């Protein structure tokens, strides 16, 4: 790649360009005592490089803008223009100039880190990325996400998408020019470029391209799902809609499955593909013992981020204090029980909705009808863990709609109407299950979880005996092999039994509000009878 | 024992009866591998047998009831009788008749397991109780718990108490009597009784009789005390009060004392008493290098609960992931410095009221004046851990009559005009000590407050050099051999003594609201000037 490639961008007086770095390059450059700053890696235990990001320990959806313009203007679901609150904020052209500005002056007048890679497994819809930074470690962050070309496809590489990590500026016009802070994630779609300034925390730069995904791939037909997914030996798919911290990761690398990915999926007429190559996974509490094929995967070429670290190099894991949201981001093939070649498989048959409900109402686990299923997709309820996003610092409920509300770039209506469609041809059964809290304020826990996920998948819960939960009118299996009985029900776990009823209305109530917004259409204002009803 | 005998309180058609099994016995039957649901055991590496009793981590106070009738309606202090909070809830004499009717059915028509054995360690004031269960373990626990009767004691046993544990069943007409939940642990005192309704937690069948103890032993003049107590070689007892988790355990084991009980004693005439047979002990974060006796107590008849076993049946004693509040049960003698053959000795000259302070207010010791003994006994600020009782997830500050107003069954001050009495007879002086946290908001430490059990125990702070805390006006020794000076004074944790003092109201107010339902009376309304004075 030329300096003068690179100055179609806008970037200037281009030094050395270090592109498509191998692991070795970026392992050697991680560790040069000359860095400082966030830049700085060290090297623990493990083998893997540990990097740390200051106060961007999670997501800033609060600073993310999208143009408006002729590309976006009557296709985007806009922060200001519907009944349903979302981060995407519009952005004017003259305003994009600046922030695009204080980018490539950043990245002007020095060596540059390039990346190119893919996102999305398939060729027919995948986004050819190409990555720019000036640090090692986030060029590495991109190398481990997305997916690697070969060498023949690096010769044709034509970038569909340019991302600038501009991490080291800050954008000092930010308060008259009406946005948030002086930090900034922004996308133009007509441009084809996200910026980052001033943030830097690693998913800004794997988020922003599954933003882009969900943009293109419902308005083709194709389900585009904030998801984890697997894949038992005689082919059936499971997918774990949730947010992060909410079991998707930890459930997704059952050793009796086969692993798809991680945290992003699309649905076509083929099966369900991964758009990702690698995960960035949670870190906070992690154990040999408790995660052996996630702990293995931390070695060289795994990148740690804001974990702490002893004088001695070892890892504590268990320590939150930089922040909850310690990760690690690892190419997938650091996983053995993976699919390969390709991280994709066929059309899923079991969809499982993970709600953390922090209120200890709702059943470990329940089978959806079809309505309770849109109901639910839609609804989203769920929780925000201390640090995913910054300043959330305790579990916080929330209607995430989809369960991935912050990267949905369509209305959420477009995102189920396809879901529905794909899982009503494969015949698909879903299930809510609660991986939050019970009645005793305690973490449900993940024994039972992974005993649940257990009997869904084998089968053995679709045509199994249920009781109905009132209020809620959730299906809940009578008996479940391997868990406790007495769990099953929510109501069990309270001190008193009415506390359940009360908490219960409370939370209804949230449901019926918040599904509101929905019932603008006939087939919207049917499904108000899928779900809660008060008395 | 015949099925007559027990067909009398109302069961039927009785199979066998296995009475007063041994230890050998109970091992072989809790083993037997047709055994589900929460009846299972499994055996740990350390050869003690472990159970899991479901969602019942812990008490539940809201499902305790006791018969409101002529022998009860005048004396106990009720729930609803606009005397302070408390858990003892009045029932009906036909919802008493119908929970029973539900636990003997439940027992019958089947193999049965009865244990006689004593609460009170003696004669003259104990209690004859006879457990009735259909699952080993739980008449392991009670083996355990209770004091375990010679053969000569078997040949003429009389029970003056029977405990029916109907944990398998359930009450279904719950609403519409009023009740709280399916569940029911149930007193009542005219037959002599106490039901075990839904829960399966082995702290039900001991703290039920702990609850009888403490009605009938004051209303004789004798003290009926949630504390430990040992004693050292000169004879001289000390007793503990406090909540489970607050370090009476942790600081009555001690090289230069014998434990003479964990949790329940008497004092009469003679001296302390224990009235159990052994110890029910926390074991969230259990090590042998921290708490060697209670882990080498973990062996074959002690009988784990709710502990995490692993599939190579080593124990995880650091798992609270199901609840904090895992439990063992052992026979007092898995201790080895213990007194024997009886648990007792004389009367208490130190009383040690221990208080998990979650303020960091309170000075780590104080020397309490006669009047501040009955304030802060009758106050019993401290905190319950978690899992204790149902519901309860963290430590929980509470005003806790007499470190354990759960069990009272009479109102505070029947405890207290005991308790002085048999203080001032025997000359004893009260220390009040805060095993919880300090202005850091850290732990106070436990090497520091075993030197200060130390130096109580040895008469050193009895006649010492004090000075005074304000508002509190605690008097503080002003140095005590084996901690730092500087811990003794409670503000020294805070950037400023005004800090502190902010605290220090905050908690005040508490306390001063906390008792003023004690000041209808001549006495109660003097004690106040013992209190904190803001
Ligand atoms: O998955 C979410 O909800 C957030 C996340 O991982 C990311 O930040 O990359």
């Amino acid at each position: 790649l030329t300096p003068q490639e690179l100055e179609a961008y806008g970037i200037s007086d281009v030094h050395d360009i270090v592109y498509n770095p191998s692991y070795d390059l970026l392992y050697q450059e991680e560790l040069d005592p000359s860095l400082t700053g966030y830049e700085r890696g060290v090297l623990t235990n493990l083998g893997a490089v540990a990097v740390d990001t200051g106060i961007f320990t999670g997501r800033s959806p609060k600073d993310k803008y999208i143009v408006r313009d002729d590309t976006t203007r009557d296709t985007f679901w806009w922060a200001d223009k519907g009944k349903g609150k979302n981060d995407n904020k519009p952005l004017s052209p003259e305003t994009w100039q600046h922030l695009k500005g204080l980018v490539t002056r950043q990245l002007s007048g020095k060596r540059l880190f390039v990346v190119d890679a893919f996102c999305g497994a398939n060729p027919d819809t995948r986004l050819s990325v190409r990555f720019i930074t000036e640090v090692a470690w986030q060029a590495h962050f991109v190398k481990n996400m997305f997916i690697r070309p070969s060498d023949e496809e690096l010769a044709g590489f034509k970038p569909d998408f340019i991302v600038m990590n501009g991490a080291k500026c800050t954008n000092p016009q930010w308060k008259e020019q009406g946005l948030n802070s002086e930090n900034f994630v922004a996308f133009n779609l007509t441009e084809r470029m996200q910026l980052i300034g001033g943030t830097w925390f690693g998913g800004e730069m794997k988020k922003g391209m599954f933003s882009m995904m969900n943009y293109l791939l419902p308005l083709k037909g194709i389900a585009s799902m904030h998801c984890s997914a697997n894949v038992g030996e005689k082919g059936d798919v499971a997918v774990f809609f949730g947010l992060s911290g909410t079991g998707k990761t930890t459930l997704s690398t059952d050793p009796k499955r086969r692993l798809i990915g991680d945290d992003e999926h699309g649905w076509d007429d083929d099966g369900v593909f991964n758009f990702e190559g690698g995960c960035y996974a949670k870190t906070i509490k992690l154990s040999k013992e408790a995660e052996p094929e996630i702990y293995n995967a931390i070695r060289r070429d795994a990148l740690l981020e804001n974990v702490t670290v002893r004088e001695d190099g070892t890892i504590d894991f268990d320590d939150g204090s930089k922040t909850e949201n310690t990760r690690v981001s690892y190419p997938i093939y650091h996983i053995d029980n993976i699919v390969k070649p390709v991280s994709k498989a066929g059309h899923a048959t079991k969809v499982i909705f993970l709600t953390a409900d922090a209120f200890g109402v709702l059943p470990p686990v329940s089978r959806l009808t079809a309505d309770q299923t849109q109901y639910h997709f839609l609804s989203g309820f769920t929780a925000k863990l201390a640090g995913t996003e910054r300043g959330i610092t305790e579990p916080t409920p929330t209607f995430s709609a989809c369960f991935g509300a912050a990267f949905l770039s369509l209305h959420p209506t477009q995102y189920a109407e396809v879901l529905v469609k794909r899982m009503q041809a494969a015949g698909a059964q879903a299930y809510l299950v609660n991986t939050g809290w019970n009645g005793t304020g305690k973490r449900i826990s993940i024994k039972d979880t992974r005993a649940i996920i257990d009997a869904i998948l084998n089968g053995s819960l679709d045509n199994a005996e249920t009781f109905t939960l009132p209020m809620f009118n959730l299906a809940i299996p009578t008996e479940l092999p391997g868990v406790d009985t007495k769990i099953l029900d929510p109501r069990n776990t309270y001190a008193s039994p009415e506390q359940w009823q009360e908490k219960a209305e409370t939370l209804a109530k949230l449901f019926i509000d918040n599904f509101d917004k929905y019932t603008d259409t006939p087939a919207g204002a049917a499904l108000v009878a899928a779900g809660p009803k008060l008395h």
